[PDB]
């Protein structure tokens, strides 16, 4: 059905990726990968 | 059905990507990669 | 049905994309890559 | 049917990776991978 | 059905990945890998 | 006087391929019947 | 007096090949019947 | 007065293949009949 | 004078393949028939 | 005047393969028919 | 529908060759320094 | 639908050779330094 | 649909040869540094 | 659909020869540094 | 299908000979250095 | 020095000669070939 | 020094000849092949 | 020296020669091959 | 120093030689093969 | 020093011949093979 989100704070660096097949996330809320 | 999503804050910084077969996010919310 | 999005606040910096085949995002709400 | 999610706050550095098959996050909320 | 979650303080630091095949997290809540 | 190669190049020949799909979502990679080195 | 050689080039040849596709959503990268060498 | 070489090269040929795919969801990487080297 | 080999390449042949998919979801990876090296 | 070789490469052939896949979920890795060596 | 092929050539290249003949007599049939195929 | 060949054919090269004679008598057949394939 | 061959041709190649030849007599046949098949 | 192969030939490579001969009486026959294969 | 091989053929290689002949009466047959297969 | 020959009778078919490389003779007195 | 050769009778008939290296002869007196 | 050669008859038919690395002779007197 | 040979009679029939590497003869009188 | 040969009678018929490293002779008188 939802999502109800809020006040969130995110600070991030990422190095180098080689091949992603996949979910390289900070906050994943509920998400589909 | 749907989002309510507020006062996020967010800084990244993303190095080299090689191959982004997927999902490199801060945040996600209830998406589908 | 929908999306009620707000007072979001995003900073970022990409550096070198090889092949994006995916989803690089900061804040990613209920999209679908 | 959903989330109800808030006030989290997120530093991260990732470092190189080679291949991401599957899940490297923070934070992890109900998603699937 | 549902998550009710906050007040959720992480810092982290990843060194180099070979293959993540799995999940690599810092907090994981109900989530699927 | 000395012979120096490099022969990393490739060849494909004598191949009889059928490759049927049906409904295909977002193809974030490849489907390939063959793939012969390369990148994808 | 020396010979040298960078021969990372590619022959392709004698195939057959037939491809059919159905309804395809993004595609993100490819469907390849085949593929040689190369990057998506 | 010496050889030198480096064949990290590739053939591939008599082959039959038939391949065919049913729905497919978010391809993340691949589905392939054959791989012979390379990189997904 | 001396002879000096990287044979590091490959060679893929004589083959019959038949491949049939049913219904993909994320393919994290890769569904393979035959994988000669490589990486995915 | 010695030799030296480095023969890590690889041959694959006379092969028949059928794979036939039923519903795949998340396919975090490899599903592999026949892998001769390489890296998922 | 079919390939067929006599490739009942020849190929030569690199070569260094000095040849010197001091007196000679009746030559009934041949000196030579590299005979490659052929009839005398 | 097949492939036919006869590759009775040859190939000489990366060669250094010197060839020094003295008298020769009657010649009654061949002096050859190197011979590859072929009727005297 | 099969594949046929025949493959008896040849192949010489790296090779440093000295021949020398001090007088000779009826040469009924052959004096040779090297010989790779042939009839003489 | 089946292979038949009659690979009846020769290869001669990597050689360092010296040949070096004195009088010859009639040479009915040969007198050869290395033979490969061959009739005299 | 099968598979049908007739591989009487012949390789040589790292060699490295020296062949020194001292007057020589008539050769009926052959002084020989290496003699690998063949039929005198 | 020489030679005294005579009364000789000859009769002679040849048949096909590939390469003569020495003496196809029918009658040979002190010849050098 | 010499020949003296006298009343010689001869006939005779060659088949195919592929390579004479040497002597193919009816009489052969005193040559040098 | 020399040959004192005579009154001698000869006949002779010769059939394939595939190499003659020698001496093929009906009569052969005091000749060198 | 020689030879005095007389009223001799010959008749021969050769089939194939393969390789004479030496002497096929029907009389060889002092010859050197 | 020297031959003296004669009336000497001779009929032959040589059938296949593979590889005469040597002598096959009717009559052979004081030859060297």
């Amino acid at each position: 059905s939802g999502y109800e989100v809020h006040h969130q704070k995110l600070v991030f660096f990422a190095e180098d990726v080689g091949s992603n097949k996949g979910a390289i996330i900070g906050l994943m809320v509920g998400g589909v990968v």
